[PDB]
């Protein structure tokens, strides 16, 4: 899924989140190059990551993923740019560490909690830093 | 994994109730037979299971592993015996329903998540069944009282 004919409305733009998130270690395409771009705002927010997922998080345990979840829900309202990014990375880390099925679940459910308006304005800027409008995808209303 | 003295060590019963809520739909032995008799207790709790899960949990849903936990979540706690039959249905039906990765997932948190005593509760009344001694599983405290 690679087309950027995903990327007009709320289901496919969904599958496109959800299926960057689940196979952020392996999966290529432009959207998605362009959604790795985001790990640096997740860097801005909270400082170095492994320490966030290590030390504070401790996503290895038994309740990795929802400590995980728990500590990004009120953020997927707030600034789903940032969920995406942390939400991806932490994907990654559990498939390298034999944990895919945790990757599916979290993608699930992290893609389809966006709230319907956050959620476009995830694409707006998305598609203006696509399309080369802008620098960086930014987080402004239209 | 699974057999009788793998009951009294604590990690060991954990993974116990780890691999049913698992794989429910496919595990064979005593333990998990017996442990599928906290059914009933969750239908006289809650009553019609597929009401609950399609209607009120929406559990096929995108968010339904998190709706379900959410929805058990004060429990764990309080009966352990109820949590447990509800999981591991909740995970049947996701094993059947193509959504494997969520039986796993499942599976890990709930039973880690279970105090230590209610673990050790549990396990007691879960061997009384075993033992005969007991028509059901119960939820006597296993130690005495005042």
């Amino acid at each position: 899924p690679v087309s950027m004919t995903y990327l007009y409305n709320k289901y496919s733009f969904k599958l496109i989140l959800a299926e960057y998130i689940r196979h952020r270690n392996t999966i290529s395409g432009n959207i998605y190059s362009a959604l790795m771009t985001l790990d640096d705002l997740a860097i801005k927010q909270y400082g170095d990551i492994d320490l966030l997922f290590n030390e504070k998080l401790k996503v290895d345990s038994d309740s990795g993923l929802f400590d995980f979840v728990n500590f990004v829900k009120d953020m997927i309202c707030c600034d789903s740019r940032i969920v995406v990014a942390l939400s991806s990375l932490v994907s990654k880390h559990w498939e390298l560490t034999n944990k895919k099925y945790r990757c599916m679940a979290l993608a699930e459910h992290i893609s389809d909690s966006i709230p319907i308006s956050e959620l476009s304005r995830l694409r707006y800027n998305l598609c203006k830093y696509l399309r080369g409008h802008t620098e960086s995808i930014e987080d402004e209303f239209d």
